[PDB]
DNA sequence: CGCTGTGAACGCGTTCACAGCG
DNA sequence: CGCTGTGAACGCGTTCACAGCG
């Protein structure tokens, strides 16, 4: 009744593996085989499907197209999020790029603060200076990705939360402060380099 | 209880960054307390996280824990790296100036005979069919950044050429030898669990 | 007194056996 | 019968209780 959050992350991969079915020519499956593609006990597949619904059909499995879209409902992909990057750097300029948002989330600005920048026109838009978040960011983005500096991320983060944003995907290595009405991710990728190296010092453990 | 939990690892990568600002602050002595709230987790948390490897108290001195810290985490050596796939992430990953002493790039690969050759920072990108002839000995971790539908198979390359550790930032679950580590960075998988987490507020 | 270190209790996510239905 | 759906046991990871000690 309750969902652990790690099972909306194994649900992502559920998805995932769907789409791959199908682009297979896959119109039926089952949670062992679900399972086995996401390096998961069929036992676990069927729990956290279970915490939303009963999708699949008894003595048979599961329809490929029907749990594709259910997975895709619970996770909100089936909605246009409105999206924004803040900090035009590297990983921003990289992301603004990235052919694979598909339907479901889509960039609509493009913010930072250096002169240089700001005015520069990229990927479907044009860069503009942070203070604009204000008359930017109401009833049209609601998730900001972050890639700024590791510290200028939190003030940066300040400055979205005041202009209305609903969440944060954070990519500089500190703990964001904001108010809970507010969702952060992080995607960490010196704290996965880091677990590596614990990883392999401690083989036994892993 | 000495079955460190994975989440317990997580949380000590970030007492560190906390200390490393403290430090950078000036401040020389800290506290399970001050840690919990700038971490926000328990002071129960982080003693219990700290415990796990031994007693470095007495409260804690920054210099100290720091220093107990990037030991626990293996970070008192340089770990070599390699990127696998040189396109948009992979080159902002090759000129990345923050991956600090403990990580060193020492090879660069890719299959686009148009990157091949190509000078790149602290480097030049290779062929990844010389992989076998240059991770053994030198190249421990690599990042991988190949699209998609590459990823298995570039990561069977990584393994049978001798890698101890990949960094897959592909959104599949590679499937390698239960001795070699692998980390994922997957941010869409992030984009979707903040649309998930934006729909059931309630849920927090 | 104030703060650490750590067995033990406890709540929650996983595992499991089987109930339920095709 | 076969595979999904699920209530409950199990056990891992967080919280708690107190012991040690300057
Ligand atoms: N572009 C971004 O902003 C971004 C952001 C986050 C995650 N990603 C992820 O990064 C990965 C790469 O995306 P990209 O946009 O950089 O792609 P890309 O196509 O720019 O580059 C992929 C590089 O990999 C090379 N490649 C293909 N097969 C290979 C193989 N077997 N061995 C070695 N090299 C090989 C390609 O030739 C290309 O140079 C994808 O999994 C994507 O999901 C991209």
């Amino acid at each position: 009744m309750k969902v652990p959050e790690a099972a909306i992350s194994r649900l992502i991969t559920y998805l995932r593996i769907l789409e791959e079915l199908e682009a297979q020519g896959v119109h039926r499956t089952s949670s062992e085989q679900l399972g086995e593609l996401a390096q998961v006990t069929a036992f676990q597949v069927r729990k956290d499907l279970s915490y939303f619904g009963s999708y699949g059909t008894r003595g048979v499995g599961y329809t490929v197209p029907v749990l594709k879209r259910e997975l895709r409902h619970i996770l909100g992909l089936n909605r246009k999020w409105g999206l924004c990057i803040v900090g035009m750097g590297r990983l921003g300029s990289a992301l603004a790029d990235y052919p694979g948002f598909g339907e479901s989330f889509e960039l609509r600005g493009f913010f930072d603060v250096d002169p240089e920048k700001v005015g520069r026109p990229v990927r479907g838009g044009v860069i503009e200076h942070v203070d604009l978040l204000p008359q930017r960011v109401p009833g049209r983005i609601e998730i900001a990705l972050l890639t700024v500096p590791r510290e200028a991320a939190q003030k940066a983060a300040d400055l979205l939360v005041a202009a209305g944003i609903k969440g944060i995907l954070n990519f500089a290595p500190v703990v964001l402060e904001v108010p809970k009405e507010v969702a952060v991710e992080n995607v960490d990728f010196l704290a996965g380099l880091t677990r590596l190296s614990f990883a392999i010092l401690n083989p036994k453990w892993r």
